[PDB]
């Protein structure tokens, strides 16, 4: 008769960037030809040594069957080998990792274990929105941490009002961050970690760019004095690897919070097809020469586009500190960030990410990714150039 | 310095299969061998068309990147075909189609889509266990509907209590059905759409056994007239095509149950890896015979394994109509069904999975699956042998 979704259903965020991917197939229905720097999608393939280990492993018949309901040893040994060769961090693969079909399913699966309805989580402002889905189906309350230019884009924890630190259960950090670039360092972390020691905060630390720092080696969360003892870091084989599509991720970090996250695990999954599996390993376990050699490619396109961009048009960017994004202020003859992306779709037929899907404080400045090819990053230009646009003021 | 679980967590209800599970690992870590007829673990490969097109697909960069949230068009089209060419089902692959990590996963989504704290959710006793994991984390009500031999192992509607029709939100049915191999037809599925139409029930039909009855022609839910009206069938590739490690199933019903999952997946769990979707395509365009002589592969076994039972035990049982499960009484000497099964697992080194955990009906049975080919069936039966059991 009449059929009745959930509230969880009819409380779900928008997704409001999913707005201006439908009118860009509506119009290029119509016939346009869109650049699309909007989107965090790697352009680049799979390394060959990866999809050749997901090809043999798939032939094993004892990969047909059920498996393990928490992952194979294999993997979460690869895991711990990782995370001591990259970051010099002790990790026990028995009691200290969970294995998630991506990152997206790790911030969902990581909210309902640690957030009651009615509780609060702690939310950079910009940040990535995805955080906002976990959260409202927890059914709990949000309260965001202003990132300011100023302060290189880390929150200033003790702007937070100390009356909200009792319900507050969880905070959310992301660097290298998306959208803005920057990037933490060991005692940032060191801090963030005391910070929810003192407050009785469970620590998120999503770790989606820990490959992509270009003046150093980035730093894990789990680096910090006491970061095990209040919280986790979300490690995705998306952005590293090309795997976006793949769909994997782990959390490694407090072994009372990865027992949660395999409590709620066990009764929703029975682990992940093992030849995913072992092109994860494989992933881990290879030459990180391959991972190096994708940095110097974003960071030649970051270069490139930066100078493109100042030289063409008069824009002038600030280079990202990590990821693949640039962070861009928008022509102050324009009001808001929407405003701004929708005129550039419009008389251009380019995309990029206005900063307000981010929140807030990303009103005046638009999300660029450099996840496109030259001459795409090339035709990006050259079609703004045409609009004429104040850049220079 | 104080790690807290949520609610969710704290509250979760038992996991029996794991907790199961977990007693057969103990078990095997002593040293012991030990025949497992517990999990209802395919024991024979995925088919080869099935792996090389995974091989093929994991060449395409496409699929290396991102793709659709809902999952690719090519595969929802596929599900629509199979249930064409199957059930004689017409399926919208645009509207009418969801895509799941395994049926497991499916039970939850399905549950947290449809239910709200409170609502009350029908589900069968026996039943499948996990059934409850999603009810409970959803905080819904479970209420009975109780399956009796006499009956066919089908539900009566018309004895749940009308009361409970009003806060009803949601039920669950399965077959062929775990644990017990009932099944049932056309008509059952009718009068349960009728019910369900009725009293403003969400009916999930669970039919991960789907490719296997014995006797008659399987029939979906879905052929029911007033079935995409009311509810949505579950499909699973793991027991039709031995996909179980791959964690692939789907939902193909009514149009707006199928939207509220897609917008909780568009946030959660989006469309698995592109490969293992056109391996799912190539399973279900594949040629029925696999799945025919895998069919008669199970009859096979359990035609053999009742009958030594009975000559070598005394202990008979009920051939099933479907799946490969059989169901067992237990002796009269035993208190619980968790008695038996630890009492076979420790003297005997076979596993059996203790009925009580599919609910109270099930309290004076096991199950046994049919899932190792016969001379390890023979040897299960040979070591039950040596402990002189009253199976009379
Ligand atoms: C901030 C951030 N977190 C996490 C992820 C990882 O996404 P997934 O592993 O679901 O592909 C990405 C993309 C991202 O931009
Ligand atoms: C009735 C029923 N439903 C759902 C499932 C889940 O199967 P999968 O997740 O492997 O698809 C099973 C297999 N245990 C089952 O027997
Ligand atoms: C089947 C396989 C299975 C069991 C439990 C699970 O959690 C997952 C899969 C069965 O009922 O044995």
């Amino acid at each position: 008769m009449e059929i009745t979704p959930s509230d969880v259903i009819k409380t779900l965020p928008r997704q409001e960037f999913s707005l201006v991917f439908q009118k860009v197939k509506e119009m290029e229905k119509t016939g346009a030809h869109i650049i699309n720097l909007g989107q965090g999608n790697p352009d680049l393939p799979t390394p060959p040594h990866i999809v050749e280990a997901l090809r043999e492993a798939s032939l094993n018949p004892s990969f047909h069957g059920y498996g393990p309901f928490r992952g194979y040893p294999f993997l979460k040994e690869a895991i711990a080998a990782f995370y001591k060769r990259e970051y010099g961090v002790t990790i026990n693969p028995e009691t200290e990792v969970a294995l998630f079909g991506g990152g997206k399913a790790g911030l969902y699966v990581l909210t309902q274990c640690l957030l009651n309805p009615g509780d609060i989580a702690l939310v950079p402002n910009p940040g990535y929105p995805e955080y906002l889905s976990g959260i409202t189906m927890a059914r709990a309350e949000l309260y965001e941490m202003p990132l300011y230019e100023e302060n290189g884009y880390l929150p200033d924890f003790e702007k937070i009002d100390p009356a909200v630190l009792e319900k507050a259960k969880l905070m959310f950090l992301n660097y290298p961050n998306n959208p803005t670039g920057a990037v933490a360092d060991a005692a940032f972390y060191a801090k963030a970690a005391a910070f929810a020691k003192e407050h009785n905060i469970h620590l998120i630390h999503d770790f989606a760019y820990g490959a992509f720092e270009f003046d150093q080696k980035p730093a894990s969360f789990l680096e910090a004095e006491d970061a095990k003892t209040v919280g986790a870091e979300l490690y995705s084989f998306s952005k590293t690897f090309n795997m976006a599509g793949w769909r994997m991720a782990f959390a490694v970090g407090n072994e009372k919070i990865i027992q949660a996250v395999n409590e709620f695990q066990d009764h929703v999954f029975v682990g992940m097809f093992g030849g995913l599996q072992q092109a994860a390993s494989a992933a881990l376990s290879g030459d990180p020469e391959h991972t190096e050699s994708l940095k110097r490619i974003y960071k030649e396109r970051i270069d490139f586009f930066t100078a493109l961009c100042e030289k063409e048009l008069g824009w002038k960017m600030e280079k990202p500190k990590g990821t693949f994004y640039v962070w861009a202020e928008i022509p102050n003859t324009f009001e808001t960030s929407h405003q701004f992306s929708d005129y550039l779709l419009e008389h251009a037929h380019v995309v990029v990410t206005p900063g307000e899907i981010f929140g807030s404080n990303g009103k005046r400045h638009v999300r660029i990714s450099m996840v496109s090819k030259q001459e795409d990053l090339r035709e990006f230009v050259t079609r703004i150039q045409k609009l004429n646009l104040p850049f220079g003021s």
